[PDB]
């Protein structure tokens, strides 16, 4: 019923974000398309295809994107994804799934383009590199796109650096492009994916659906718990990722704050910070929102509910 | 019992600390030091002796200091403390209190060289110019220094911009100065002060002083009022510079967090920002720390009591 | 025999340069592509296509490229080249020459990748927005392309601010991806063309040539000499743009410098500043060399010569 | 008859412009006052009392100053001044001058303030940041000082970086406060001083005058020598501070050009650089301006001519 597109950048959570995109009844997948980020273009591509065989998804075009950011120097997390970027999963001889011949650029501008108007949504999981390209190459495509609904950014919380997220500071300049287009925007930001922690409960629910992709997902969300208890601490990790699809399925997943929300590209201390202002006689009339509070229960349903629909293939 | 410096710019909210810094039994004040902020140098210094007079202080030098940020262009208030930075006082005819002969910058160095080690600690509720001239002018001091508390910053608010607070942006560099120095930094900023709330029942418990300090505080509270209802919207005013003061007299009337805070030098968006890093695996042995809840009972309590105390000289 | 692609941006000064490159026998036009700068897009195109029908061009097509710089604002030069960008040049009620179907940064991907390696060179005259697009939506074309010659920067000049050239500033991040792709780039900077004068001398002897290109070129030669005199002022006005085609044709035209130059993103002063670092222990294996010394005579020669030869289509 | 406080930071060629400001009848020097840079501020300080000692003066005090920079982190030159700062000499075992009670920045406001208006003129040859303190702690002293004559900077040169001088560069914020202060500015910069050169012939006619100072300057020419032909090629070493002396002795040694001088506080490649508007309609009533052309023989001779008046003391 709602049809996306999914521009990531396959590391460990851009995998279960896959997974919910393609077992919800309510979500149609038009097209993965990837970019540099979590590993290089290659590894990164390489992954979605992995992801793709294994939750038997067909019928829909994986187009790889740009391998750089648009000016500043190539910045990956390896330490986080590992090498792979998909952690630790051994690849197949051959992949099922091949890689589109178009640039994910072309293919996003193709099928916005050639759609009707508001009917696709935007769901950038990765750097904001391919969106940017897209909307400075054919700018016809901002009016017809839906909505982006992007996880990156954290208004009062960064990762990268103290007070940046990783997705908007690899490629500043690409998310102050976005940004600052007038389609709407959500920004599911680390302020509500802290809150999307796979603690042992989830684990175990998720072990019990036994099947393949279920195996899949226990493997990789074990490796990305080990480097988060360890790496950047936390008692359980956050799946940040699946919050973005999640909330084009159910609104009702998270509270949203309707304010402004720019990109600080020259600061020394504060590059890439998602700056949002809430002082208030608050703006009405305001094209970016930021997420708040998540539904626990409610996400968590989602996730598992589609790990059964996808069931073994 | 305790000594201070009081380093401040005269303005609605600084009075109300001079009051509280020399009614309150447990502060020994050395003396009061003026800088440009609020109002010019000149008007603020006027207004230190206007109150000085007012709540009969005797026995305390008051010296100016610099009328200008060390390298950014001057940047003043005046729509928030009226054109005399005093909001709607008149002054008298002459004044019993002198400004002191030397600079405050001098002063300063003065009285921590000649005191023994560790028993005076600075007090600013103003841009940070003095302070960083001084530990520049003679290093000395900064371990002699027994800490600094001082009103300003906002590791999550800001009201001068979207994310930073009004004493810091107008010298960042100075700032910046006083924050990397190794001496102890307790920062009482935004994020508490906007607590110190001055509601109709605390303005009534002060009209029942009845004294003539008491009615100079109702008055100059009501313009605050005023402004803050208007301008900057709250419910009520937030009286900030107190709050750094009280922390002196009494350390349990608010909460602190040891976290590393730097300051921005050269964001378009977040210039003057009081960077905090609260990402853990915190840092353990840290020079600086902010203040986040405040104990609205007690807090309201000590300033009573020094009015109170102050009588009607 | 040399194979170019003409980027620029039809002003005064870009109208001679399309000329001169048509009349030349030494270089073969594949394409005339436009970007924003000295007016809106959609002028500078009608502006390309009104020189392209005066100078009888056919067989090559025209196409549009990006309207907006890749990050900053749009920032044009209508003070310089008038409302229409051609100074006051009447347009026809059509045009000979149609606008192409496809985007400039496709075509010159196209043709850079259909043709062979090495071949062709590429003639920015305008702002680089769609040289770092083209670069980055298909990286192939860096190795292919021959050599850039553009004309932009000012190592010791500027114009737009005290040290920096227009054409560079319009969009700063497009000149920082251009002059660190790893392919050669020859910069002719203000330092160059403040010499290429169009003093009486030639004027005169363009107006001998009698044919109405040449009648045109007098005609917008004009209104830019009274802008020069004016405005920004020189006691004639500098003709910049047919210095970058003149390189391609003769190299001996001008001397070169062999000396690295990089984009200054942040500086507030020196925004969009070509550096160049002449200090000596030269790098020897350098890819950007900057223009010096114009042989003024060769310079007007080959413009007055291809003059002749388009004669009076 | 022209009374100047000298403000250098002792290394091989402030050492030249102390003997330089001695020798010569002209000058009548009311102190040297030291900073930190070509060395730390103790070694620049005992070597600023090692070459007082060996010209004999008496009766000047030399008063040392600032220690870091006012906002940046420490940067000296001990690469090209050696360890000591002053290149290969011993030192005595005890000093006749000793070093003066007051601080630098004391001393310098002192002497402004204690003399007629408009007869001082102050000539830093080192980092700018005992001038800036003095002009923020007593702003009264930038009306009476005459004029300010520095070594530093360069409108088309760089040493420290491409476009940058090392004294500005060292502490851009104190270059920032003195070029922006209303007196007026002398920069002899790096575009003048690359021109006195210290060549054979020059370096004979010392060696001739045969005395124990004379002897001393040739001993440190020749270190500084070795270090230009190898370090920061040239063929010949280019003695700076000297010449800024020069100019208040005989404007005629140099040419000047009245044009407007800003610094770079926030670049990535132009930190520090002394950005000069050349562009014209200039603007007629500026307090700043440039050293362009040195009458090398005329130069050189005020040295030799000073040289033999210092005698043998
Ligand atoms: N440490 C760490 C670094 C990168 C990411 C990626 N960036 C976003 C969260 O910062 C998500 O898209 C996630 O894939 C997650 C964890
Ligand atoms: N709007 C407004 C502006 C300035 C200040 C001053 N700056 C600090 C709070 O920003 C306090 O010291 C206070 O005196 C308070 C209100
Ligand atoms: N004043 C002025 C402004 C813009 C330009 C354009 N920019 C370059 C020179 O700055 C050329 O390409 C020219 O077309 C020329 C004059
Ligand atoms: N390489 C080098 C570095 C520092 C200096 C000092 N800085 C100025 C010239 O850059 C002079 O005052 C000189 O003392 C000279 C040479
Ligand atoms: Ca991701
Ligand atoms: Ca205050
Ligand atoms: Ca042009
Ligand atoms: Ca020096």
């Amino acid at each position: 019923a709602k049809k996306i597109i999914l521009d990531c950048d396959p590391g460990l959570d851009d995998a279960v974000a896959i997974l919910l995109a393609h077992g919800n009844p309510e979500i149609e997948l038009l097209a993965i398309t990837t970019v540099v980020g979590n590993q290089t273009l290659a590894k990164v591509t390489r992954n979605a295809q992995l992801v793709a065989d294994i939750a038997g998804i067909t019928g829909v075009p994986i187009a790889a994107g740009c391998d750089k950011p648009l000016v500043r120097k190539i910045m990956t997390a390896g330490h986080i994804h590992g090498e792979s970027g998909m952690g630790t999963v051994a690849y197949p001889a051959e992949f099922k799934n091949k890689v589109d011949e178009r640039h994910a650029v072309n293919l996003i501008i193709d099928l916005v383009m050639s759609h009707e108007p508001k009917t696709i949504t935007l769901v950038p999981t990765g750097g904001l590199t391919n969106i940017a390209m897209a909307a400075r190459l054919e700018p016809r495509i901002v009016d017809r796109v839906k909505e982006v609904v992007l996880m990156g950014g954290g208004y009062h919380e960064g990762n990268a650096t103290s007070v940046a997220e990783f997705n908007i500071i690899i490629d500043p300049e690409a998310a102050h492009i976005v940004f600052n287009e007038s389609w709407q925007v959500t920004m599911v930001g680390l302020d509500l994916t802290h809150q999307a922690l796979a603690t042992p409960p989830i684990l175990q629910r998720v072990k019990e659906v036994d099947t393949n992709p279920a195996r899949f997902m226990l493997e990789i969300m074990d490796y990305y718990t080990k480097i988060y208890q360890s790496n950047r601490y936390m008692a359980a990790a956050a799946v940040h990722d699946p919050c973005a699809v999640a909330y084009v399925i159910d609104p009702s997943v998270m509270t949203t704050e309707r304010v402004p929300v720019d990109i600080e590209l020259t600061g020394k201390l504060t590059l890439g910070m998602t700056v949002a202002d809430f002082r208030n006689p608050r703006p009405e009339h305001c094209h970016t929102q930021v997420a708040v509070k998540l539904d626990f229960e409610k996400f968590w349903g989602l996730v598992l509910d589609a790990l059964e629909r996808i069931g073994d293939p």
